[PDB]
């Protein structure tokens, strides 16, 4: 089989029926984990093994950033900074910060691989102009240029354990005030003020940036439709002008940004239309479920190419050999005495 457009989640710490009557399903892609499904590694490995036993072509990912957005801080998950906390080294020794860029990159991604994780949803490449709360201290730093080679160095820490990233939210959450989850955050700018600093880390980043997650925010001198629902910002500027071919997530759209765009169904069906290659539908799976069978029937073929490349490469190690690895060793002792 081949994935679906839909990420969703499962129920708990196990699988369900339910749950795996929607993995089994044609339009499903994928599996976004949160706090609720981590007990321990043990556990965790064995959810992702059974989620991959229903369906082999899934893409199972979480929002792994570090500070306050990481879902799993125990049992060996090493408690990964606050990306501000990069930009702030950068501003002592950018070298350094690069170094520990790339190490905390590989921690993340090993640990998630040896809990047979596909990918999290990081870098954030927002723009650290202190406007937007939602993102704070997630923002590297306010310069597109440093932010670019910090996430950079971050993807490239990433790439050594096999995964892909994912930058957001395009084209900037960092200038709004508002809060998307709760709210319909809005931009004033112009597109071309948006282009020259926003956007300029997702154009500059090149081939080491593997997909995207657009904003639901509304860019009033750009288009009236919030990005992720924008074929205006989706195709016209990041498949047109930057030339980008990685895959496009929507960000979830149980957020109540999101429902500048319908029902569940035809938000889904919006953020297709406008160029998401997967929509995620996040804490109400039977919600999600009838996003899965109601949604209006679209080309996919292209999409489908971007999915299965965000799938992690190569073999991974299990903890158990993990934990041995003198490069393991080195970036965790970088780690603890830089920060
Ligand atoms: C704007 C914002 O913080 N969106 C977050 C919440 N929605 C979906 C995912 O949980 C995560 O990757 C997104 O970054």
């Amino acid at each position: 089989t081949t994935p679906g457009p839909v990420m969703l989640d499962v129920v708990g710490t196990t699988l369900s029926r339910d749950d795996a009557r929607r993995l089994a399903h044609p339009n499903t892609g994928g599996v976004i984990l949160f706090a609720r499904h981590f007990q321990n590694r043990a556990q965790l490995t064995a959810l992702t093994d059974s989620i991959r036993a229903v369906r082999e072509d899934i893409l199972i990912a979480v929002d792994h950033e570090g500070g306050r957005v990481q879902r799993f801080r125990t049992d060996g998950f090493t408690v990964l900074p606050a990306m501000r906390r990069l930009g702030e080294l950068w501003d002592r020794d950018v070298l350094l910060a690069t170094k520990v860029a790339t190490a905390v990159g590989y921690i993340l991604a090993a640990e998630l691989r040896a809990c047979g994780i596909d990918m999290s949803f990081t870098p954030v490449l927002d723009l650290d102009y202190g406007h937007s709360k939602v993102i704070g201290d997630r923002a590297f730093h306010r310069d597109p240029r440093v932010v670019t080679l910090l996430a950079k160095s971050l993807n490239h820490g990433l790439s050594l354990a096999g995964m892909a990233n994912c930058g957001k939210h395009f084209p900037g959450h960092g200038f709004a005030e508002a809060d998307s989850h709760v709210a319909l955050p809005t931009d004033d700018r112009t597109l071309d003020a948006i282009l020259e600093q926003d956007v300029a880390p997702y154009d500059w980043l090149g081939l080491s940036l593997a997909a995207v997650i657009p904003a639901h925010v509304i860019y009033t001198q750009v288009d009236k439709r919030p990005a992720g629902f924008s074929r205006v910002w989706l195709q016209d500027i990041l498949r047109g002008k930057l030339g980008f071919t990685g895959a496009i997530f929507s960000d979830d759209l149980s957020m109540e940004a999101a429902r500048e765009g319908g029902t569940l169904t035809q938000a889904a069906d919006a953020a297709l239309a406008a160029g998401c290659d997967m929509v995620l539908v996040c804490n109400q799976p039977d919600a999600a479920e009838v996003v899965l069978n109601g949604l209006k029937a679209r080309a996919s073929a292209e999409s489908v190419r971007r999915i299965k490349r965000m799938r992690a490469r190569g073999k991974a190690l299990k903890w158990d050999k993990l934990i041995a690895q003198p490069e393991y060793l080195q970036a965790q002792a970088l780690l603890s005495s830089a920060l």
